[PDB]
């Protein structure tokens, strides 16, 4: 059994976003929209239900742990259900939660050499936290092969490179490296059950689709309905391109997901401006129709 807990299902900013009065966030606050509040994207993985691997540490971490009881097993006066943290990139929305866990150090943190460089220079979390009882103990994710985190010996992680997209603050923002962004294949080696996790997905090539065909559950970027969704809502001028493949239209994730009728399909990392958030929207209805689920905070998935 592989347990996947959705701690946060929204894109950067969360839903509603603090400074946003777009149709979704305003409507949420007005009480006129049927929608559920979401914290920033983050999952936790277990092979036993007791020992948990956190995938990304969002700014909303404190409320996310609070809302998931197994994160506090209460086996000592100071205790946590978090046994390791895996980072897929060095973005602020995926790493900032580590500061909120400093009274719990040491932590085993898994990340690539490139992420580790960002996090010892431009956003020096490792250097800052070394001053709290030994800080973060780095475990290198190599860009080929697999890794096993000993707290969950039955989960085998196979990371796959996604393109570029280093954060604004990174000394190598203009100089993209393999290692900057990862998706994960996670396998329960007891059952052969496989999760394909790609919350940040710009492009789907040949290798990608073949991996996806091997998986039983596809947990994939659901950031924007349309490439220009920010401009349509009036809240910015950046496009999906940002490195997110929008749901709709040619080469979009729904067209891609059509090739995958057997797999469980879940959209996660959903922008505050995405119409799929509105429970009554035609876009939400189109997702239900194609057999695709919209992640929510507190969603529990059981794989095989
Ligand atoms: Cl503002
Ligand atoms: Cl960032
Ligand atoms: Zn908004």
């Amino acid at each position: 059994m592989m347990y996947i807990q959705v701690l946060g299902s929204a894109a950067g900013g969360g839903f509603p976003q603090w400074n946003c009065n777009c149709v979704n966030c305003k409507g949420y606050r007005d009480g006129t929209l049927k929608a559920t509040a979401r914290t920033q994207s983050s999952i936790a993985l277990s092979d036993d239900g007791v020992h948990w691997i956190l995938c990304n540490a969002s700014p909303d971490i404190r409320a996310q742990l609070q809302a998931f009881a197994p994160m506090q097993p209460a086996r000592a006066l100071r205790d946590t259900g978090i046994n390791a943290i895996v980072l897929l990139d060095s973005q602020i929305d995926h790493t900032t939660g580590l500061l909120s866990l400093r009274e719990g150090c040491p932590h085993q943190v898994w990340c690539t050499d490139m992420v580790h460089q960002d996090l010892t220079t431009g956003f020096p979390l490792f250097n800052m936290l070394s001053h709290w009882n030994g800080g973060l103990q780095w475990n290198r994710i190599e860009l080929e092969g697999s890794f096993v985190i000993d707290a969950c010996p039955n989960l085998k992680f196979t990371p796959f490179p996604l393109r570029s997209a280093a954060p604004p603050y990174s000394p190598h923002r203009f100089d993209p490296h393999p290692g900057d962004n990862l998706g994960l294949m996670v396998e329960d080696t007891r059952t052969g059950g496989k999760l394909f996790y790609a919350p940040g997905l710009g492009q789907v090539d040949e290798k990608l689709l073949a991996m996806m065909h091997g998986a039983d559950c596809l947990l994939v970027d659901g950031t924007l309905w349309e490439d220009d969704e920010m401009q349509r809502r009036g809240v910015g001028t950046r496009t999906g391109r940002m490195g997110h493949l929008a749901q709709n239209g040619p080469g979009g994730t729904l067209e891609v997901l059509d090739g995958f009728p057997r797999q469980r399909k879940v959209l996660i990392h959903i922008n505050n401006t995405n119409p799929i958030l509105d429970e009554n929207s035609p876009e939400r209805a189109e997702v239900l129709r194609r057999g695709v689920e919209v992640a929510f905070d507190g969603m529990s998935i059981e794989l095989l």
